[PDB]
């Protein structure tokens, strides 16, 4: 069968932990009072949720209220007990209530608000610096999260809330986000397509918080190349042939050799055989203002098929391309 792994960092911080942390099946609930709050507009419409902006009646204080389809209340419970968990933690979302229309029943949850700036008018205006500050912001909220024993699955620039003006950022939509337990098989049917690591794609089920850390690399790749999405697969089956494509077929065959991993077979036809390429070729006039060899370095080092090879959120932080930050 498929050979084992676990994390590198914080592998046991569920593990020495009382139930009630990691426990999300037996939280209980509370629901506050949907009237202390006017919905303004929608922000907008995910798979199972409805995001808008809200007036918190009490105190004039402007929020965000995430109406759930509840298709799942497993799920719910979830999302609920990790955001109360990471509650305060460094540029993570803060859940402000929990509620409940009296009528519908539906429910809802409301958070700080966040004034996200436009990012087709941030994109074309960021510079190396900004890219590096940012960067830095999201590996602060990773390091917490992963600390607290929680891998958020579901990193990309949607879940990734920029306040420029403010230079504030938010990491939020938590619904996908679970708690880390050493030897645990998760459902690989989680990240959005582009952003999905090479683990979910071979199917293998016993990943970590490194997978937060390809995702974070797949953004930083499309920022400093200038290239949305930067792997662009058209399938998930796709989506394993254009990292290929990339980071070559020789290291993908090391990476399920060590891990015994089966090579599901719609990839036989597909797959065929690609080059390591150098990240200098990605270098081009429109980008070239964004790039350097540490960021190069940087990208090397958290776009690898190893899970285990790539820099944790704490090692990344300490990379030479950050020392210009903070
Ligand atoms: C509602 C869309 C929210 N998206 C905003 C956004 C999120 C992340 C980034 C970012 C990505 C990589 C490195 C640095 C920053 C940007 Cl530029 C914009």
């Amino acid at each position: 069968g498929p050979v084992p792994s676990r994390a590198r960092v914080y592998t046991d911080v569920n593990t020495h932990r009382p139930s009630e942390y990691w426990d999300y099946e037996s939280h209980v609930v509370e629901w506050g009072n949907q009237d202390d709050y006017q919905l303004v507009r929608k922000l907008g419409r995910g798979k199972y949720s409805e995001v808008f902006e809200a007036i918190n009646i009490t105190n004039n204080e402007k929020v965000v209220v995430k109406i759930l389809k509840p298709v799942k209340k497993k799920k719910i419970k979830r999302e609920i007990k990790i955001l109360e968990n990471l509650r305060g933690g460094p540029n993570i979302i803060t859940l402000a209530d929990i509620v409940k229309d009296p009528v519908s029943r539906t429910p809802a949850l409301v958070f700080e608000h966040v004034n996200n700036t436009d990012f087709k008018q941030l994109y074309q205006t960021l510079t190396d610096y900004d890219i590096r500050f940012y960067m830095y912001e999201i590996l602060k909220a990773l390091d917490y999260c992963h600390s607290m024993g929680i891998m958020h699955r579901d990193v990309k620039p949607h879940n990734v809330m920029i306040d420029h003006e403010h230079r504030k950022l938010r990491l939020i939509d938590w619904g996908l986000a679970e708690f880390y337990h050493p030897g645990q098989e998760y459902n690989v049917r989680v990240a959005s397509r582009y952003f999905k690591g090479p683990e979910l794609l071979v199917d293998y089920q016993m990943y970590d918080y490194s997978l937060d850390m390809w995702s974070l690399g797949c953004m930083l790749a499309s920022m400093i190349f200038r290239k949305e999405p930067f792997f662009h697969g058209h399938d998930n089956y796709d989506q394993l042939v254009r990292i290929a494509k990339v980071l070559g077929t020789e290291d993908l065959y090391d990476y399920i050799d060590k891990y015994n991993i089966e090579l599901d077979p719609r990839f036989n036809d597909i797959l065929g055989r690609h080059s390591r390429k150098r990240w200098e070729r990605f270098v081009h006039s429109e980008n070239q203002h964004l790039v350097s060899p540490e960021a190069l370095d940087f990208l090397d080092k958290l776009l690898r098929y190893d899970h285990q090879s790539r820099l944790t959120a704490r090692e990344a932080m300490e990379h030479p391309y950050f020392y210009t930050v903070v």
